[PDB]
């Protein structure tokens, strides 16, 4: 179908960065719709690495126009940075970006609110990036954060910042007791921007509109995952958006009946980054082996990322929650060379009762155990693979499997970083 | 099509409730997506009249299931207060009424806040419902406030419900310099009611897959209306949550693709409650006229709410969010007896470019004028007219007119506030 959205079944880092960029050729648009510069997508071309934040992943490609949604939360020095970096690297971003004027602007308060409040939290901390994400969203919904569109009157933009940060600051220095973000440089720094970055708005939804009419190819791009959304993740321990599927719509302003393909990247295996609950955790030298293998450290904080094995009830819930068209396999590879791969089936209550669907809100995955089907693993590398022929039969039979458990076809499979080691069984755009 | 919403393509208020009841008697469930008890809702039967607030539209009859999906803010008072209201007219509430563990729960606290910081905007106050909807949405976002899930386990949810407080109250007194909302009082009366709230607790987004896979037909109730929402309203003068055709996935859990027809409530006229921009607002006898005959006062506060032309600059841009279907007019009769009737068909820019756009945010609709297209009004009595040829030509060409300056058709009229002053043109459970 022309829109296709391209999202994370589990709790982000599933690779979507990857994804997005090689789906795009045939792209006219790659929206961001929600998140901000806690997500961390990398793209690897002829092995060279580019890795993303804010900036959405189609912007490596001169055909396609970036855009980044209202449902953004939009850090004018996160942008800035990324850039000029993208700039030195004959990236023109200024010619191929454009923004929302409704995207929320994080401010260095935001980080101070972030950092203050996680540190209140002490021990029970969310893990989150420290990029203010959270406290953006709250002045959204609050309806007295800064937008993009504020900025277009730099007169009445310091006065609601003067407004502002004088709100914040009063519980930052007298409730929090940590030091006062200074207004002058937060208006200086953002006021030295401001011309590049109002260059680059549009009326978003008006342009999704008419792209659907026409029927250009669009692409959603999708930051974090299912488990971590504000509403249906593993709550407190999620993210300030919606990841799913509906965050799209309310985030880009397409209306939702213009979803003609939702792809779920879904990595060989878990990860998480940050608190929270995770049945399928592998604390033992599998879990090790997993993160050596798949370098897994976050591409935005450099944390370690827990690892386990992947888990057909969350992926259900994934499933369910977004409408999945198809999934996109990730990372197979990293599963080369192990005895046996193990997939959860089920979840063991704390009650006794053997239950297929997953708890809510992180309190209830309390005492929660995984239920395992083991598979054989193999020894053959799949690295690189660009044909299911170059498979072995292990490796095909644990892929039909996680079809069999989430009903769910397994349209694309990645065998490493580059755009190319990856094989299209079937193609979101023509689906 | 199984699954249809209906939404308001103006500002609220536009006869959202009346239009689920009467299509939900072939419906199996109705779900409350958004907002909570800020919104209003009336029916009426037999001139029997139920305003309904948090409860959905759907609660009069036995063979609905009535759910208040996750992404609804919800206060425990207005709930037990509605009940028993509905209750002692013999409607069975606890019987037909399930919600999300994921709700967000409104506490007294939260209308504290929401009292302070309207206060605190002085003239600039956006006429909130006084209801603590904001803050609950600010404090669901922060990843600090409470939510349904949370009361089953009285201890820890006391412990939490200290530290939430303790919280808000440092704020309340030494920044707001107003009462503070005893813990006790709120711990006492929230204890009070959770055994019964916790027993209409279900798995509302497993619960609609089935459904959807069964090919139940589904109602989605929306609140509010589209040009107050959080994202693309007349921000900051808007409501905090998405009212948009996007908050149904996001506030059910249904996947996005699952939405098979969007019904967009459309007043013959328009109206605001609050304050905000509002182009076609009428502060002439004609205002005066449409308020009195129109009986415009919220069902929610009593506030008189402002009055104006249909303005289809605007009611397009609620099409093109909402992937409108079709449309349902709704209080056409109040017009009977005007002498013209006018709608609004561009925007003259303060610039001086005439454009048939929306600006976004509230301060971009400054000195926005309407452009309009006067047509004849009619003498004749629209009132519960059940079929079109007891309408009058030049209402038929009112309703012509919108349509083809929209592009989307008018599948349903009310002509009075009872189920049955309706007439049906196309049902969109069978479209
Ligand atoms: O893009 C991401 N990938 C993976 N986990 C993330 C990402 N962004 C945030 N998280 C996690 O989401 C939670 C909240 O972080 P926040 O998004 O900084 O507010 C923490 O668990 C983060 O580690
Ligand atoms: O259900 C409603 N109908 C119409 N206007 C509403 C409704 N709920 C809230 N508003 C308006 O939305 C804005 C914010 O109010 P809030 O929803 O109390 O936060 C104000 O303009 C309210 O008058
Ligand atoms: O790619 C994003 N990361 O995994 C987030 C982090 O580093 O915390
Ligand atoms: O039906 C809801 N109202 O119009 C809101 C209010 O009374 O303010
Ligand atoms: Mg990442
Ligand atoms: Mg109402």
């Amino acid at each position: 179908g022309n829109n296709v959205v391209v999202l994370g079944t589990q709790w982000g880092d599933e690779g979507k960065g990857k994804i997005v960029d090689l789906l795009t050729e045939r792209a006219k648009y790659v929206v961001r719709y929600q998140g901000g510069h806690n997500a961390g997508h990398t793209l690897v071309i002829n092995g060279e690495k580019t890795v993303l934040h804010l900036i959405p992943s189609g912007i490596l490609r001169e055909n396609v126009t970036s855009i980044i949604g209202n449902g953004v939360v939009l850090s004018p020095a996160a942008l800035m940075k990324e850039m000029k970096e993208l700039e030195d690297r004959g990236i023109p971003v200024r010619e191929r970006l454009l923004l929302s004027e409704a995207c929320p602007l994080i401010l260095d308060y935001h980080v101070a609110l972030d950092n203050a409040r996680e540190k209140a939290r002490g021990a029970k901390a969310i893990g989150t990036t420290g990029r203010g994400i959270g406290p953006a969203y709250e002045d959204k919904v609050a309806r007295r954060g800064l937008r993009v569109g504020d900025l277009f009157d730099k007169e009445t933009f310091a006065e609601k910042l003067k407004e502002v940060m004088e709100y914040h600051n009063f519980q930052l220095v007298n409730y929090y007791k940590a030091e006062a973000v200074d207004y002058q440089k937060v208006l200086d720094d953002t006021m030295a921007v401001a011309d590049i970055l109002t260059s680059m708005v549009v009326d978003v939804s008006d342009l999704l509109d008419q792209a659907r009419q026409r029927g250009d190819f669009v692409m959603f791009e999708g930051a974090q995952g299912t488990l971590l959304d504000i509403d249906h993740g593993t709550y407190p321990y999620v993210t300030s958006s919606n990841t799913t599927a509906g965050g799209v719509a309310t985030g880009s302003g397409l209306g939702p009946r213009y979803v003609d393909y939702v792809l779920g990247i879904l990595k060989a295996y878990s990860t998480r980054v940050g608190a929270g609950p995770f049945p399928t955790e592998l604390f033992d030298e599998t879990g090790e082996f997993l993160c050596k293998q798949g370098n897994e450290f976050g591409a935005t904080t450099g944390r370690r990322r827990r690892t386990g094995w992947l888990d057909t009830v969350a992926v259900r819930r994934a499933v369910q929650l977004n409408s999945l068209s198809g999934f996109c396999l990730t990372k197979l590879d990293v599963l080369d060379g192990l005895k046996e791969v193990k997939l959860c089936v089920a979840y063991r209550m704390p009650d006794g009762r053997e239950v297929t669907t997953t708890p809510l809100a992180a309190d209830d995955w309390k005492g929660v155990e995984p239920i395992y089907e083991t598979m054989p693993g193999w020894s053959e590398s799949t690295f690189g693979v660009k044909d299911r022929s170059g498979l072995p039969q292990a490796a095909l039979n644990y892929i039909k499997r996680i079809e069999e458990l989430t009903g769910v076809p397994i349209d694309i499979i990645s065998t490493g970083p580059d755009r190319t080691e990856t094989m299209i069984l079937r193609d979101p755009f023509d689906a």
